[PDB]
């Protein structure tokens, strides 16, 4: 299936950039997250970086947190499950981290990409839309 092909790239793209944490590509990171979310899920998701204990502001570049996706099953019921590995390493140390195993459950669509300017269809080309995220322990 081509679309089941496409829908497994953007549900990649969406983990990868809302769960990576790298002071580096943070700023990519949050508007790409912003960008393919919906208000309530967006906001959902800036509330980590707001505040005090702000992620950014805890950790700036001492912590790297990389993912690895494992496997991606959408549904075609407007929801897809993503497995995947999350490593989280304090940058000034050595040795190789925790890695921790995850299960995504992210409800989407896709929104008329007619709506938007050539420019957003330039990151988002297809209108994929974040309605809801949810993040589970293996």
């Amino acid at each position: 299936s081509y679309d089941t092909v496409m829908d497994k790239y953007w549900l990649s793209q969406y983990v990868i950039a809302r769960e990576t944490y790298d002071w580096y590509t943070l700023q990519k990171d949050y508007e790409t997250v912003g960008m393919l979310s919906s208000p309530s899920e967006g906001q959902s998701y800036a509330s980590q970086f707001q505040g005090d204990k702000a992620l950014d502001k805890q950790y700036g570049s001492n912590v790297r947190t990389s993912v690895t996706i494992v496997s991606i099953v959408p549904n075609g019921k407007g929801i897809g499950t993503v497995r995947f590995a999350k490593t989280t390493k304090r940058t000034n140390e050595t040795g190789d981290g925790e890695t921790t195993h995850w299960i995504a459950t992210i409800g989407y669509q896709y929104v008329n990409p007619s709506l938007m300017s050539e420019s957003a269809r330039l990151t988002n080309p297809l209108g994929f839309n974040v309605t809801s995220y949810r993040v589970d322990p293996e």
